[PDB]
């Protein structure tokens, strides 16, 4: 059905439009996704020049249909049945002792690409802190984060921790809640509770001279035994 579009190597674009604070910034991606792997490959460019917050804290922002579910899992891929009709992603992201983020997101298929469209807005952060102030490490450390079905929407959920390494050799926290819910009508799967195991690789481009990052991620489903 769907997860058969996910068969080989699949083009990827990624746009998001963004305003932290009143910093406005568009971010343009492109790359491709190996979900047999559960691999993703990109390169991200700020295209309004210099990005007002740290690239690692638009990583989970910035495909899980690409997640590697195993054979004795596939029933529990919710993104991939969604299909080439796609599904909306929405979350808020609370970091600590500072602002939020509230992004909504469209992946869908438009032609043979898959593309994830993101609007996201940034309340109440601080001029001089973490993010506005960019005092995070260029890193992205592993985290699982566990999804458990919505009936009452048609969709999934999941809360999540993410840690971001700060360069005092402090953390600072953000809080993820998300929500999925699909754009058509057709028949979805509900998974039972598990969770999604994931790791990221951030470089740069040796001759690059825009604000940008290299990003190599990998998503692998687990928790059904």
């Amino acid at each position: 059905k769907g997860e058969e579009l996910f068969t080989g190597v699949v083009p990827i674009l990624v746009e998001l439009d963004g305003d932290v604070n009143g910093h406005k910034f568009s971010v343009r991606g492109e790359g491709e996704g190996d979900a047999t792997n559960g691999k993703l490959t990109l390169k991200f460019i700020c295209t309004t020049g210099k990005l007002p917050v740290p690239w690692p804290t638009l990583v989970t922002t910035l495909v899980l249909c690409f997640a590697r579910y195993p054979d004795h899992m596939k029933q529990h891929d919710f993104f991939k049945s969604a299909m080439p009709e796609g599904y909306v992603q929405e979350r808020t992201i609370s970091f600590k002792d500072d602002g939020y983020y509230k992004t909504r997101a469209e992946v869908k298929f438009e032609g043979d690409t898959l593309v994830n469209r993101i609007e996201l807005k940034g309340i109440d952060f601080k001029e001089d802190g973490n993010i506005l102030g960019h005092k995070l490490e260029y890193n992205s450390n592993s985290h699982n984060a566990y999804i458990t079905a919505d009936k009452q929407k048609n969709g999934i959920k999941s809360n999540f921790k993410i840690r971001h390494n700060v360069e005092d050799g402090s953390v600072q926290l953000a809080d993820h809640y998300q929500q999925n819910t699909p754009i058509g009508d057709g028949p979805v799967l509900l998974p039972d509770n598990h969770y999604l195991s994931t790791q990221n690789a951030l470089s740069k481009d040796p001759n690059e001279k825009r604000d940008h990052m290299v990003l190599l991620e990998f998503v692998t489903a687990a928790g059904i035994t």
